[PDB]
């Protein structure tokens, strides 16, 4: 008897499914929008990417079989840093690089039997897409959500551009993990995402997303209970407002500090102090914010010779000015609480100011004297009637009391900052603004979009050196002012890649509209995304930014939903066994040579055998005569451990790779790509083929029609097992439990073998085989389709999903 042979059959079915257009989505649709995170065309796709993309294909096929109108699209996140950094690293022009990579990625997807509605392809670096970036940008400008501001920004010296706060990961560039970001002062474009902070927080509650992602976004947004508190100045009319995120500490405010630039600094200075204060104010203004944000620097300040009354204690406190208080934040004035704020602690110690404890540490009380500030939550003490209150609650109680007594007011604030979107890079969407010497910043009219990127041909011209490459090109930026008609300069910064990806899932609903980003009728018919699949690395990047874009476009009236992704599933990383290099072992201790340690990215030069085990590593004898330390590491280019699709499917096959992926572990978990997994996939597919091949002749002479209620013995038993299997596989598919679905098919395959020991090929067996192939199709579609055609005329796409007999489960 012949054996399963994936060669030839896969190419045959791949072409068939595409020709037939089974995965073409209707312009207006039950619907299911199954979305996977579209890739940066920055390199070869490997099995890691293909775990994400096979997962979407499984669900898309399953839903399509059930009768849903299914939208399952693909496209290219082709602008900004990832495409351009990759092209530039290999001295290639971005456009050439991007389209070569797209061609390769398409083939990788096709060869795995993944099916998209390719009629909905988007390529974000094309003006047919980026013109709509520009349109959205103009609407944001119009609605008070896009602005230019001077201030401190994060700078990647390798990218040679500013980055958004979200693109800084443990102090490093999201793209250059070895490179600490630096601070610069620059005038840049921002999207006012903080205008949506409360909605972004509150609207997480209804969401079928992993709790870890919700927690990351909650922490990132970082809502806090704050207050403005008024301090009356002794002998004066003015009451100084201070902004505080610790209103619970008010009874411990022992002095006030005003920014040097605060109008009251010179206004309140005693006559004899004025000279000294003015000199200090002038010295401060000679510094940069960075310089005033510097630490380890001398603590400086001047006492103004003025006092304020603490509104809680009714006690007189001195008013100082000091460099460390910045004029542009809060009210430009602070209450200093040396017992609980370390900056104030060090200042008070230097200048001999009182330190007063008002938050007690739970467990062991704070010592006397206090040697450093106590900055964590505790129990209010020396705080009059608030004594004993847990301090976070006490914030709310002090705010209520302030408001009641006319002494201040609650002010809610957020850790979240506005989104720095402009980039000093060529390969990105031009910002649709003009700078006129007379009018200021003026928008490009909607009717002139796109503002086309100029076609720079020389890679060395494009290479970013600190300024936008477009600054070298007056043929692009020299223009006329739309407002007054005089000479003006186009903005020369471009939009970050995350602009593009914040609405692509809407473009897929209307991919060729040349009058709007999309028609709301079409978007609203397909939205929200029923199931989104992609990596947790986007938790506060794309998965936050997209929610902002959707709420904005909703507020413009263009989108009915306020949440773009109703379900989000974060897939764990595919890892590969990776050689980190030689080690030496003596007893229980493994010595790591420097190059081995550095590749592992760990501080230890010595690990115990137990440490090696616990990190998932092992020691393997090498030909070089040493033991090498091997460990699973995330599949990626940087580790040189990618399993690429072309070579693998040529040597083995697509269904083999699909089963390897899908069976390895729960999809939310990490998995290791292994030879054992590949062999297990072969064993299963071979066993399916063998069972059906063994019975092919008998199956051809058997009808599938029977009456379930007349079955007896093993026939009745098989019918029950069949429906148990169907229930389990269907529910697992709905839940993305893909590995246990496959386990259920493996177990039912065993049942089919066991059945055939006692029973011949019967009508019920034929129906079981039919149903088996239908249930197999989302997972191993090529084999399923191959065997289906041995007995039945049309595609598995046309066969439907089998109907569950609930009575069979009793
Ligand atoms: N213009 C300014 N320059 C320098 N520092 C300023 C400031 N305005 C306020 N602050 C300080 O930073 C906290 C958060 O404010 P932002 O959210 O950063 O603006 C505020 O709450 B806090 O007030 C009392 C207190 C007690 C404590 F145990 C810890 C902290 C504070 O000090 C204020
Ligand atoms: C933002 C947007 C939505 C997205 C972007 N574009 C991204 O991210 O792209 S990339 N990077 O290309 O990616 C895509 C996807 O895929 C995945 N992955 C990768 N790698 C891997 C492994 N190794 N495993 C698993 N998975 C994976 C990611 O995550 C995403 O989702
Ligand atoms: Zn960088
Ligand atoms: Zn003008």
């Amino acid at each position: 008897m012949e054996k399963y042979n994936p060669h030839a059959i896969e190419a045959k079915w791949q072409r068939f499914w595409e020709e037939k257009g089974f995965m073409k989505a209707k312009d207006l649709p039950g619907k299911q929008y199954v979305l996977v995170m579209f890739p940066y065309p920055s390199g070869d796709l490997h099995m890691g990417h293909l775990k994400n993309y096979t997962m979407g294909d499984v669900l898309a096929r399953f839903r399509r079989m059930q009768g849903y109108e299914v939208l399952h699209p693909m496209g290219w996140d082709a602008f900004g840093l990832p495409a351009e950094n990759a092209a530039l690293k290999f001295g290639v022009h971005p456009k050439d690089w991007t389209y070569a990579n797209i061609r390769q990625a398409k083939e990788s997807l096709r060869l795995m039997g993944i099916l998209y509605d390719w009629d909905r392809e988007v390529t974000t670096c094309e003006p047919e897409y980026y013109r709509w970036n520009q349109w959205i940008f103009l609407k944001m400008w119009e609605k008070g959500l896009a602005y230019r501001a001077k201030g401190l920004v994060n700078w990647c010296p390798k990218c040679q551009t500013v980055l958004a706060n979200e693109q800084v990961v443990e102090g490093r560039c999201w793209r250059h993990e070895d490179t600490p970001v630096e601070k610069r002062e620059l005038e840049q474009w921002y999207l006012r995402i903080t205008a949506y902070a409360e909605r972004l927080l509150k609207d997480l509650e209804g969401l079928n997303w992993p709790e870890k992602v919700k927690a990351m976004q909650r922490a990132w947004i970082g809502r806090s209970e704050g207050a403005e508190i008024l301090f009356p100045v002794e002998g004066k009319e003015v009451r100084i407002p201070v902004f505080t995120t610790r209103p619970d500490t008010l009874f411990g405010a022992t002095f006030l500090v005003l920014a040097p630039e605060h109008p009251l600094t010179l206004e309140l200075a005693a006559p004899e102090k004025r000279e000294e204060v003015l000199a200090y104010v002038e010295a401060a203004k000679r510094k940069t914010e960075i310089e005033r944000q510097a630490e380890g620097r001398e603590k400086t300040g001047v006492f103004l010779g003025a006092y304020a009354l603490n509104p809680a204690t009714g006690e007189r406190i001195p008013i100082w000015t000091a460099d460390y208080v910045l004029f542009g934040y809060g009210t430009g004035a602070i209450m200093a609480v040396p017992a609980h704020d370390q900056r104030d602690y060090e200042f008070a110690r230097k200048f001999g100011l009182p330190i007063k404890k008002v938050i007690e540490r739970p467990g062991e009380p704070l010592p006397e004297p206090l040697e450093r500030a106590y900055e964590e939550p505790g129990i209010m003490v020396n705080s009059g009637p608030f004594d004993g209150t847990e301090s976070e609650e006490g914030k709310r109680k002090v705010i209520a009391w302030l408001e009641e007594k006319g002494l201040g007011k609650g002010r809610v604030t957020y850790r979240l900052r506005d989104w720095l979107i402009s980039r000093q890079r060529y390969w990105g969407t031009p910002i649709p603004m003009v700078h006129c010497e007379a009018c200021g910043v003026v928008p490009v009219p909607e009717e002139e979009l796109p503002v086309l990127l100029p076609d720079l041909k020389d890679v060395e011209d494009i290479r970013p050196k600190g300024k936008s490459p477009l600054e070298a090109h007056p043929e692009f930026y020299e223009t006329t002012c739309p407002k007054c008609g005089g000479p003006a300069k186009r903005d020369t910064d471009t939009m970050d890649t995350f602009f593009d990806s914040s609405w692509y899932y809407l473009r897929y609903t209307d991919p060729h509209n040349d009058r709007l980003p999309f028609d709301p009728e079409k978007a609203n018919a397909w939205m929200p995304v029923d199931q989104y699949i992609g990596g947790v690395e986007h938790a506060v990047l794309h998965l936050l930014y997209s929610r902002f874009f959707t709420k904005f476009l909703h507020d413009l009236g263009m989108v009915k939903v306020e949440e773009p992704f109703q379900g989000l599933f974060t897939q764990g990383m595919v890892l590969a066994w990776t050689d980190f290099g030689p080690v030496e072992v003596e007893g229980s201790v493994v010595r790591l040579p420097e190059p081995t340690r550095i590749r592992l990215e760990i501080p230890e030069s010595a690990l115990s055998l137990e440490d090696v085990r616990k990190m998932g590593a092992e020691l393997r004898p090498h030909e070089d005569g040493t033991l090498h330390l091997w460990k699973p590491a995330v599949m990626s280019k940087s580790k040189g451990n990618g399993v690429m699709v072309g070579p693998f499917v040529k040597e083995q096959g697509a269904d083999i790779a699909r089963i390897t992926i899908l069976f390895a572990a729960p999809p939310e978990n990490e998995m290791v790509w292994t030879e054992e997994g590949v062999q297990g996939a072969w064993r299963f597919l071979n066993r399916i083929y063998r069972r059906v091949a063994e019975d092919r002749e008998a199956l051809l002479e058997t009808s599938g029609v029977f009456q379930a209620e007349a079955l007896e013995g093993k026939d009745r038993e098989l019918y029950g097992k069949l429906h148990e299997t169907l229930k389990k596989v269907t529910e697992d598919l709905e839940a993305l439990r893909f590995n246990t679905a496959i386990a259920a098919l493996m177990e039912f395959l065993n049942a089919l073998y066991e059945y055939r020991k006692d029973r011949p090929v019967t009508p019920v067996y034929r129906t079981a085989i039919r149903y088996y192939l239908q249930m197999l199709f989302p997972f191993a579609p090529h084999l399923a389709e191959e065997l289906w055609h041995w007995f039945w005329p049309d595609s598995l796409f046309e066969a439907g999903w089998p109907e569950l007999d609930e009575k069979a489960l009793e």
